[PDB]
Order: C-alpha cells, then sequence, then structure tokens
C-alpha cells in the first residue's frame, strides 16, 4: 500500500525475557480493577518460551516495516531481562500517539486445537476503540488467514475475539490489536514457533495485516 512511509507502529512483544518479585504488583486494567504487573508467559511441552517467540517475531516485524519505510518503537529492549508492565506498555504506546499498536503472543490451550487469534477491546472504551481497531483486527485476521495461518479452533469466532481484560487493550487510545499467533502446546504450532523460518512466516502475515490498515487509513 501507499502513502503508509512515515506512519508510526508500536510494537510489543509480550512478557519479559525474565520476571522477578515485581511482576505480582498491581497494576489498573482499565475497566475499575487490577491484575499483576506481569505474567511470565507460556511455553511449548519442552520448555520454549514464549517471550522469546514474541521477542524474535517482532524483531522481524520491525524490519520489515523498517524497510516500508514505517517509524516502529518497541515496548522492550531485550530478551533477558525485566520488562514493563501491562498498564506502562499501553503508556508507552499512547505517549506515541501512533498510528497502529500491535501486541505480539502465544497462547496455552487445548493441545488439538492451534491456529491464531486477533483481540480487540470490547466493549470499546472510547473512539479508537470503537472503530479502527475493530477494522484493523478484522485486516489483521484477514491477512493471517489469507497466509494459510488457521484461524484458531478452540477461541474466538473466526480468528477473531472481542476481549474486556485486557489491560494493554483496554487502556489503548489509538488503534491496536493483540495477535495470538498459535498455541504452543499444540505440535504444528509450536514447531513452528521454534522454527526461524515460522517465526518469518507470522511475521510475514503480520506485516501484510499491519502494512494493509496503515494503507487504509490514508
Ligand atoms: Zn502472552
Amino acid at each position: 500500500p501507499s502513502n503508509i512511509a512515515g506512519m508510526i507502529v508500536f510494537l510489543d512483544p509480550g512478557h519479559n525475557g525474565a520476571n522477578d518479585a515485581s511482576i505480582g504488583r498491581q497494576v489498573p486494567t482499565g475497566r475499575g480493577g487490577t491484575k499483576n504487573c506481569q505474567e511470565s508467559g507460556t511455553a511449548t511441552d519442552d520448555g520454549y518460551p514464549e517471550h522469546s517467540f514474541t521477542w524474535d517475531t517482532t524483531l522481524r516485524v520491525r524490519a520489515a516495516l523498517t524497510a516500508l519505510g514505517v517509524r516502529t518503537a518497541m515496548s522492550r529492549g531485550n530478551d533477558n531481562a525485566l520488562g514493563p508492565c501491562v498498564d506502562e506498555r499501553a503508556a508507552m504506546a499512547n505517549s506515541l500517539r501512533p498510528h497502529a499498536i500491535v501486541s505480539i503472543h502465544a497462547d496455552g490451550g487445548p493441545p488439538t486445537g492451534r491456529g491464531f487469534h486477533v483481540l480487540y477491546s470490547s466493549p470499546p472504551l472510547n473512539a479508537a476503540q470503537s472503530g479502527p481497531s475493530v477494522q484493523f483486527a478484522k485486516v489483521m485476521r484477514d491477512q493471517l488467514a489469507a497466509s494459510g495461518i488457521p484461524p484458531a479452533t478452540y477461541i474466538g469466532q473466526g480468528g477473531l475475539n472481542p476481549r474486556s481484560d485486557i489491560a494493554g487493550l483496554n487502556l489503548a487510545q489509538f488503534p491496536s490489536v493483540l495477535v495470538e499467533c498459535g498455541n504452543m502446546k499444540n505440535p504444528v504450532d509450536s514447531a513452528l514457533m521454534k522454527s526461524p523460518e515460522g517465526r518469518q512466516k507470522y511475521a510475514d502475515a503480520i506485516v501484510r495485516g499491519i502494512a494493509g490498515f496503515l494503507g487504509s487509513q490514508s
């Protein structure tokens, strides 16, 4: 898509490369409650961690966006130390007033279920959540599915998953979606996630979703 160079994308590779006791501290959810600052994240049965999958996949997304002239910033800068709380990741995104926010995750579900789901804030708390973020979720879902990655068989509908319990989505004031790429407990998704080429496969599809949404906003 044209007229996307110079637009701003905030990238959030879920979880931290290391955790301490401060991840249990309570932070606001955006709907009047609190939850833990951070969670360790899930892992494959044999211990490949979500935080490394999201980190490396996000680096691949960033490189492709840079090649398109798209500005990026990331919520964390390594995969071996503490990272920001879930409310802080939303605050970092909001401080940038970006055109798009993508948080990248991997899920833990029943081992026979595989595929992606795209989460978005619902019920919406502001205009970005009510309109553009819903459109972004659909474009992202379409591009993941067009890439041959099946929509999740075990949660959501057709790969879309309206959610009220994600602090980073609730607190965003700019277009924002969270991509659960697959189920780390499933043999196919875990094998893809453990491979550099599989992580590139997820990244390429996410980039198509981002670029398609950015182009639609122009
Ligand atoms: Zn996660």
